[PDB]
């Protein structure tokens, strides 16, 4: 932020992958510019946290070590191998307001064009970051109108990627002039990116709010950069991560490691391999709507009861659902209630119900829940402490006819006392497909 003193094709609101699916990132931004040497060990560890896409930093000599063609080509070829989407961008003309700035940017991205071009399946080219600095959407929308014409006629067919002015955090500049910068494009394959931070990400009202106001343009977004706090404020990282999740909105997290002292609470790893990271890390990686739950790499590559459910849907919630969930009468193996939700089965597709709320079950040593289908099988999880470290028992078959009772033992669960997320994980078979529902009822610990 500012100083404290064949391949990828955009319709509508989605991104689609070169073989027509949507595509919704769900990564993480590196600062390879400024730590060059940390290509490989970086790309790998990001790969490992379950990511689609990895944001790469590149410099085109303005303020750092301009990056090589040779480099550009290995960053890419890092990215392919590890089966992650690559979002190259071009850091120098962070915050400027500048043309000359703008155009030193499509200057570079011209000379490495051989990088790019045949790489439109698994490389999307972010022009600029945080190009524009002031809250004008004028002013920033003429740039890229001339800008998106001279990389077209250079040959570049990749997805192109803008961010919104304001250093990302004015997406009304987006709302007001995106039609247009869109338009600009001859091959219309622009999508545009907000960096929620402290003013576009404040709080709830504001990150929907402005996710809503970029989509209804019918343009695709992407939540290019966010982080749990900023510089002058708090950020709501898990309503970004909700809500990009119910609409279908990508997003990437900033940022791997490296970051100076004044935002060093954004590193997202404490090592350069990713073998420990930070509290932050975990709530994008392990926590809920994080990347291990939602993340999916482009196809390109590929005894006290705790839950009843009969006044409410007693704050559960899920992902992977059709429609959903709702307490019903329809079933239930407790009461007359059940939780209940639709979704869509397709090869060894996975789908979850789960309740994120902090809590204590220490002395408890069991925990277990009834469910069922209208073949699949499942699993009752937990979450613990700030890692959000995952513990569940054995997947298990699990019918349409009946319930099926399903455990987990907590004896050597450590953190029990806080608990983050209570859950079931349920997986489609192999030759699994088609319209179901799923049920839980009857959550009991002892
Ligand atoms: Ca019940
Ligand atoms: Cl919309
Ligand atoms: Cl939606
Ligand atoms: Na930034
Ligand atoms: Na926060």
């Amino acid at each position: 932020g500012r100083p404290a003193n064949s391949g990828f094709y955009v319709s509508g609101t989605t991104l689609y992958d070169a073989n027509g699916n949507p595509f919704v990132m769900r990564g993480i931004n590196h600062g390879h510019a400024w730590y060059k040497d940390q290509a490989t060990t970086a790309i790998e560890g990001i790969a490992n946290t379950g990511a689609n896409t990895v944001r790469i930093v590149l410099s085109d000599g303005g303020q750092w070590t301009k990056d090589d063609i040779q480099t550009v080509r290995n960053l890419i070829s890092l990215a392919e191998d590890n089966n992650l989407v690559a979002v190259l961008e071009v850091h120098d003309a962070t915050g400027y307001d500048s043309i000359a700035s703008l155009n030193r940017a499509v200057d570079y991205w011209i000379e490495m064009r051989s990088a790019l071009i045949g790489k439109e399946d698994t490389v999307i080219i972010n022009i600029a970051n945080e190009w524009f600095g002031s809250w004008d959407g004028a002013a920033w929308a003429d740039g890229y109108k001339q800008a998106i014409p001279r990389l077209r006629n250079a040959g570049l067919n990749n997805t192109l990627m803008i961010d919104a002015a304001g250093w990302g955090q004015f997406p009304q500049s987006i709302h007001d002039y995106g039609r247009e910068v869109f338009n600009a494009d001859p091959q219309r394959n622009t999508m545009f990116s907000i960096h929620m931070y402290e003013y576009a990400g404040g709080n709830a009202s504001q990150v929907r709010t402005n996710i809503d106001r970029v989509l209804n343009q019918d343009l695709a977004l992407v939540i290019g950069e966010f982080g749990h706090r900023h510089t002058n404020g708090d950020v709501d990282e898990s309503t970004i991560m909700s809500y990009s999740e119910q609409r279908g909105v990508g997003w990437l997290a900033w940022s791997w490691k490296g970051n100076g002292p004044e935002w060093e609470y954004l590193d997202l790893s404490n090592d350069w391999a990713g073998n420990n990271l930070t509290a932050w890390g975990n709530t994008i990686v392990n926590g809920p709507y994080g990347l291990r739950e939602t993340s999916k790499l482009s196809t390109v590559f590929t005894p006290t009861t705790l839950y009843d459910f009969e006044e409410s849907t007693q704050g559960w919630t899920g992902s992977s659902l059709s429609r959903g969930p709702w307490t019903v009468t329809e079933w239930s193996s407790k009461g007359n209630h059940s939780l209940k939700a639709d979704i869509q089965m397709s090869s060894n597709s996975q789908h979850y119900l789960h309740v994120i709320q902090n809590r204590s079950l220490q002395q408890n040593s069991r925990i277990q829940a009834t469910v069922k289908h209208a073949g699949m099988t499942a699993r009752l999880y937990v979450k613990t402490g700030h890692g959000y470290t995952w513990y569940s028992g054995s997947f298990v078959p699990i019918n349409g006819s009946s319930g099926t009772t399903l455990s987990l033992d907590l004896s050597n669960v450590q953190n029990l006392s806080q608990v983050r997320e209570i859950g079931v994980q349920f997986q489609s078979e192999s030759n699994s497909s088609g319209q179901t529902s799923i049920y839980i009822d009857n959550v009991i610990v002892e």
